[PDB]
């Protein structure tokens, strides 16, 4: 695997690890030996039984590569020329149909992650914990696939047990004020929903008349905001990304979804499955 891959271009970096475009085209994330725990954990999540799905980054393999001086810890995946949704939305505007495709595919991927699949070759429910436009990738066919599962948590339904991290800007209210129950898997699922809502906001702005690209809370917090800065806005002032006045039926549906993803109480939010259904219906209309 790694033995026969030739790196060609530096294309980014994760929380840990540098991302490269290589030829085996494939994407490669390289970690140093001191980052073994992060490398292993993400490898572990990607190797979960029945995890593969069209809206989840396609994992190829985890490997080691000794260059003669030091050993590199590798994770290899499919390569998508468009890269992140973040980059995609900055570079282009989208049609109503394109917006629906991006939102539906993301929701379909999160629903798959959240969904426990019962059976001999079953899949446990999984919560992402760091969903953002920067780790969702856009495929050539206009659909998304979710990446970086290194902070994910897996649920054992038989015992309701699992096996402050994350991107500040996208942290759920309960995470920002630390009221979230770290022992309650469902709470992590709900927190993902809040984040996906913000992502939907980023996409809707680009649906073209249209708004320029912006990260959520762009006009309320500084870049690389701290937990406190976020908490004051989201928890104390209780603000959420602004919903433009103009409206289209599709955009109206999106906005409603957003609002229902932004409740301070996770238990009040919509589920990924419900969002997928609603988006599916809209796509048909
Ligand atoms: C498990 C794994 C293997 C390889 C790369 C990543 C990865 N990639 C990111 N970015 C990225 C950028 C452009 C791309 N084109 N085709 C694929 C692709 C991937 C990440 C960005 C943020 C956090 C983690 C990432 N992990 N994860």
């Amino acid at each position: 695997i790694a033995r026969t891959i030739v790196l060609q271009e530096s294309i980014g970096k994760g929380r840990f690890g540098e991302v490269w475009r290589g030829k085996w085209e494939v994407a490669v994330k390289i970690f140093s030996s001191r980052e073994e725990r992060s490398w292993f954990r993400e490898a572990e999540i990607y190797q979960t039984v029945m995890l593969r799905h069209e809206n989840i980054l396609g994992f190829i393999a985890a490997d080691n590569k000794d260059n003669g001086t030091w050993t590199q810890l590798w994770l290899v995946s499919d390569y998508h020329e468009h890269g992140s949704l973040f980059d995609y939305l900055n570079r282009y505007t989208v049609t109503v149909e394109g917006m629906i495709k991006l939102a539906l595919s993301t929701a379909s991927g999160l629903a798959h992650l959240h969904m426990e699949i019962v059976g001999t070759q079953g899949k446990p429910a999984i919560a992402h914990r760091d969903l953002k436009s920067k780790n969702i990738l856009v495929k050539k066919n206009g659909t998304c696939c979710i990446a970086d599962l290194g902070l994910a948590v897996r649920h054992d339904s038989a015992t309701d047990t699992i096996d402050r991290v994350g991107t500040k800007r996208y942290m759920a209210p309960e995470v920002l004020d630390d009221s979230i129950n770290m022992k309650h898997f469902e709470s992590f699922k709900r927190a993902d929903i809040y984040a996906m809502g913000l992502v939907f906001w980023e996409i809707a702005r680009r649906c073209s008349i249209h708004e320029d690209y912006q990260l959520p809370y762009y006009d309320l917090v500084p870049s690389d905001p701290s937990v406190e800065e976020m908490r004051k806005v989201v928890c104390e002032q209780k603000l959420r990304p602004n919903i433009p006045n103009r409206s289209c039926e599709a955009l109206r549906v999106m906005a409603k979804i957003m609002r229902e993803c932004w409740y301070a109480n996770g238990a009040a939010r919509l589920t990924a499955l419900r969002i997928k259904k609603t988006l599916s219906q809209l796509s048909q209309q």
